[PDB]
């Protein structure tokens, strides 16, 4: 299929977005709605999504977090601010997409010719801390610059899962927009953490893998 969502552990669901470079994002079947982690690419890819989410329930989409300030995190904001869910960043996030959502869609485009010149669409709810959803199930956090200056990881403790957002995936990728130096160093004050963690899914490659994703993206890019 052109996008999947498919069920890891009860109520989390992993979105394999085949759309331009393969990205994954995730979806938590709440109580009282559901909430997206990761835009996806586009408004298109986005409403790909919520139809596939209509098919699993009929609860309001709640909220999307924006994990970057990137095309692949936060594409879909048109559409997910149209059906009216919340946009949800940090501060950081946030300013970093007012200032270079025009570059990064440039930059995406340069790869990706058939990709759309998006305007600009901002979260509408920023926060200045970490921060949770979902009556503290979802929890969101930074931990230094890596891929981006601003990604941040999701955590889903009940079901002890790490969404790895663009930071972790199974290749290194070209490195355009990380502080390589730092990298690893947010990779330890993750591991640091010591979250239980059964499952990381990576925001690219194959989204499947266990807490060793985590040394693995560290080897790969303290050889960079
Ligand atoms: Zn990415």
């Amino acid at each position: 299929a052109g996008m999947s969502l498919t069920q890891v552990s009860g109520p989390v669901y992993v979105v394999e977005d085949n759309y331009y470079v393969q990205e994954n994002s995730m979806v938590y079947f709440g109580a009282k709605g559901v909430t997206v982690v990761g835009a996806t690419w586009t408004p298109d890819t986005a409403r790909e999504l919520h139809k596939l989410i209509k098919r699993v329930s009929r609860k309001p989409v709640l909220e999307v977090i924006n994990t970057n300030y990137h095309t692949d995190r936060a594409g879909g904001n048109a559409y997910w601010k149209s059906i009216g869910a919340k946009v949800v960043s940090t501060r950081q996030t946030r300013d970093l997409m007012k200032s270079d959502w025009a570059e990064i869609v440039a930059f995406t485009r340069k790869g990706l010719p058939e990709y759309p010149d998006l305007p600009l669409v901002l979260p509408n709810v920023v926060h200045d801390g970490d921060f949770t959803l979902q009556e503290g199930k979802v929890r969101a956090f930074y931990a230094g610059p890596a891929h981006t200056p601003d990604g941040i990881f999701v955590y889903f403790p009940d079901e002890q899962v790490l969404y790895g957002n663009c930071i972790l995936k199974e290749k290194l990728g070209n490195l355009s927009f990380a502080d390589v130096k730092a990298y690893p160093q947010t990779l330890e004050r993750l591991k640091a953490m010591k979250l239980p963690i059964k499952t990381v899914i990576g925001g690219h490659d194959s989204p499947l893998h266990g807490p060793e994703l985590i040394d693995h993206y560290e080897a790969l890019i303290k050889a960079a």
